[PDB]
């Protein structure tokens, strides 16, 4: 029916709706580490989310996001693969029901526990539905997520997942710096894809970080205590929220480093 990622209405269904889900550039993909080509024209990405302006975190029934004021240029992302200036709308993750899987990019077949999109729209289309339209509207930073040590700069978002436990459920989220969920590297491959969910909209430059972050055991168990339904609904955990890996088909992943 309405989309999802259960057993009738998951990824496999999706192209009934979303036929682009059957396209010649969807996300995400595997990344074979040996055939990725080192491209020594790509540039440092640059990251600048000094100024950055949280407004709310919401539960919108497929993830949680956090999201940002994106009517100015305060939290950016530029260079790398990109031309031009991208604004940062949002962020939000994939996870698992067990650490062994929960990310959509995969790595020489390896899943991680979680993966983060930070997702940013180019502010040469004014607007994020038109830059949906367009095939380098968006640029999508992707961060995986392993099992260990705690993200410090993550217990903020963890600690408010009560509030927003069921569809349709938001809060206010102010004064949260994403600078705390990026790893040491910025280190990346990129290669030309889409949405990893409904509409799939064939869109987005992948940026994708070869190092993942380490989160608690305690951390990802609180992603998991979310609800896919709403309030009153029976109970189904939000857990396998991920997309698996689409047909590279004729494209071809660049690595930043060798
Ligand atoms: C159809 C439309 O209006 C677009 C504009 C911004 C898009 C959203 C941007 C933020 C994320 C990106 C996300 O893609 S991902 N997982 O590859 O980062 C698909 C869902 C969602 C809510 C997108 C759904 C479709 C949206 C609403
Ligand atoms: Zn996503």
């Amino acid at each position: 029916h309405h989309w999802g990622y259960g057993k009738h209405n998951g990824p496999e269904h999706w192209h009934k709706d979303f036929p682009i889900a059957k396209g010649e550039r969807q996300s995400p993909v595997d990344i074979d580490t040996h055939t990725a080509k080192y491209d020594p024209s790509l540039k440092p990405l640059s990251v600048s989310y000094d100024q950055a302006t949280s407004l709310r975190i919401l539960n919108n029934g497929h993830s949680f996001q956090v999201t940002f004021d994106d009517s100015q240029d305060k939290a950016v992302l530029k260079g790398g693969p990109l031309d031009g200036t991208y604004r940062l709308l949002q962020f939000h993750f994939h996870w698992g029901s067990l650490d062994g899987q929960g990310s959509e990019h995969t790595v020489d077949k390896k899943k991680y526990a979680a993966e983060l999109h930070l997702v940013h729209w180019n502010t040469k289309y004014g607007d994020v539905g038109k830059a949906v339209q367009q095939p380098d509207g968006l640029a999508v930073l992707g961060i995986f997520l392993k099992v260990g040590s705690a993200k410090p700069g993550l217990q903020k978002v963890v600690d408010v997942l009560d509030s927003i436990k069921t569809e349709g459920k938001s809060a206010d989220f102010t004064n949260f710096d994403p600078r705390g969920l990026l790893p040491e590297s910025l280190d990346y491959w990129t290669y030309p894809g889409s949405l990893t969910t409904p509409p799939l909209a064939e869109c987005v430059t992948w940026i994708v970080l070869k190092e993942p972050i380490s989160v608690s055991s305690e951390q990802v168990l609180k992603f998991r205590k979310l609800n896919f339904n709403g309030e009153g609904e029976p109970e189904e955990l939000m857990v396998d929220n991920w997309r698996p890996a689409q047909p590279l088909k004729n494209r071809q992943i660049k690595a930043s480093f060798k």
